[PDB]
């Protein structure tokens, strides 16, 4: 049901799109959230996905943290996808603006290998402060399952494709 994606490799595809609008159209099995360790969905992809769930994602996430404590940087958890997907895979990439080790980006992408197909953003890019060209290269060299990347910024999408 994914449409309009450019094929980059055997298993990685990319499109200039808002991941929230893509999830509402496709209703995939798994949508990836660019989470932080506390699952506090304030801005970027996380704030946008949470708003589309009418804050149900944040209520579920607060119950998960009250029970389990915070995630690790590089880690993940599977929660409901609410009205957007069957499941949401909350993945924590390193936030370079907070001094987190960029080597953890490969560990973050390894979480995608537990799922046959995913709709996802570029981890650690945008407000997380890492170089998006590096994030796409780590994605391609780490993920083996089928990943559909939605990149919101038009200008960054064009740069990612033309430098691939
Ligand atoms: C990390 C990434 N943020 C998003 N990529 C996809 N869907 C999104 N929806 C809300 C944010 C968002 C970068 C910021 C703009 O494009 C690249």
């Amino acid at each position: 049901s994914f449409s309009g994606y450019l094929k980059l490799t055997d298993n990685v595809y990319i499109k200039n799109a808002d991941i929230v609008e893509e999830a509402k159209k496709v209703k995939p099995t798994v949508v990836v959230n660019a989470a932080n360790v506390y699952l506090k969905h304030g801005g970027g992809v996380a704030g946008a996905l949470n708003k589309a769930t009418n804050n149900a994602m944040q209520v579920e996430s607060d119950d998960y943290i009250a029970t389990n404590g915070p995630l690790k940087v590089g880690g993940s958890c599977v929660l409901s996808g609410h009205n957007l997907a069957k499941h949401c895979l909350h993945v924590v990439g390193p936030n370079v603006n907070k001094g987190e080790d960029i080597q953890l980006l490969k560990s973050a992408y390894e979480n995608f290998n537990q799922h046959e197909v995913l709709l996802a953003p570029l981890l650690s890019a945008g407000i997380f402060g890492a170089d998006p060209i590096h994030s796409l290269r780590v994605c391609v060299d780490t993920v083996r399952t089928n990943v559909y990347l939605a990149v919101f910024d038009k200008n960054l999408y064009d740069k990612l494709v033309s430098s691939f």
